[PDB]
């Protein structure tokens, strides 16, 4: 998460913002970060009937979606509602049985979204969190999750602000990252024009001085930077998306047969799955 990039854009670079219905999106491949979207579905078994109904409903919608999921998160972290471990096992199996193509993101899910996205076999990633788009996604969609969906574009976001990515990364790390902390007393506001002027953070440390601006203790944003810049990443060329016809009766062993859900409610909902399969990759 970038602390305030969201309301940033909006305010001195809108043109990035392009406001759409899901019903244009039809038959459009986005790459659908797994663990921010569980976030969204536990506002109990909520996150799998949230992932099994949102995803036809996506499907349905023309929307073909590919879920990516968490790996071992990276060393640097301590700077700074709970997806577990089982939340992604369930989903996952579930995707599984559904003919959903999932996969299993080497470290950070936005980051391998991002990739699908620079490589160009997806045309965007859906998430809410905005630090996908340090990872350097050309677009990021938001509210894919009643609301409308944010289309946002990093050339843009580039080209209206004058940094290059690297500049970028270091105005995210200045708004306030996941993994080091910012300067304090710095508003978002005064980061960009402090970007735009001086370009890095080594350099405006320089031109701040260390008592009425003090930074973070041994304060590792140059590490920040690197995991931003050079994330570890899976590789999309090797990588292969397959929407499958899902396998029903194993679906219900699986939602009913484990998971105490309703059989003809969980059958109608594989059948307009399946249907719909048939309008977008009928082949
Ligand atoms: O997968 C995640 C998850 S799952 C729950 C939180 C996160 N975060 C932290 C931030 C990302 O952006 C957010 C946007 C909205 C609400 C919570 C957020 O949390 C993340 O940065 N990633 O990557
Ligand atoms: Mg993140
Ligand atoms: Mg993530």
């Amino acid at each position: 998460g970038i602390q305030g990039l969201a309301k940033l854009i909006a305010d001195v670079a809108p043109s990035a913002i392009r406001e759409n219905d899901i019903k244009s999106y039809f038959g459009r491949k986005v790459a659908i970060d797994a663990s921010m979207s569980i976030y969204q579905f536990l506002i109990t078994t909520s996150h799998l009937m949230g992932m099994f109904y949102r995803t036809i409903r996506m499907m349905e919608n023309g929307i073909k979606p590919v879920y990516v999921f968490d790996g071992k998160p990276p060393q640097l972290k301590s700077g700074e509602v709970k997806v577990t471990k089982q939340h992604n096992d369930e989903c996952k199996h579930l995707l599984s049985l559904m003919g959903i193509p999932y996969l299993d993101a080497p470290s950070e899910a936005e980051a391998s979204c991002a990739a699908l996205v620079k490589a160009g076999k997806v045309y965007a990633a859906a998430t809410e969190d905005m630090d996908c788009l340090t990872f350097g996604s050309p677009v990021l969609m938001r509210h894919l999750t009643k609301l409308p969906i944010q289309e946002f574009h990093l050339s843009r976001i580039l080209q209206e602000l004058g940094l290059n990515q690297e500049q970028f990364v270091d105005l995210c790390i200045l708004l306030g990252s996941d993994y080091c902390e910012s300067i304090r007393g710095i508003g978002p506001k005064r980061a960009v024009d402090l970007i735009q002027k001086h370009k890095s953070i080594e350099e405006i440390v320089r031109r701040l001085d260390p008592n009425k601006y003090p930074v973070p203790e041994n304060w590792l944003h140059k590490e920040a930077h690197q995991l931003f810049l050079e994330p570890e990443v899976l590789d999309p060329e090797s990588v292969e998306l397959k929407w499958s016809e899902p396998n029903e009766e194993e679906l219900i062993k699986f939602m009913c047969g484990e998971k105490q859900f309703s059989e003809e409610r969980i059958r109608s909902g594989v059948k307009r799955l399946s249907k719909s399969r048939q309008g977008s990759t009928l082949e």
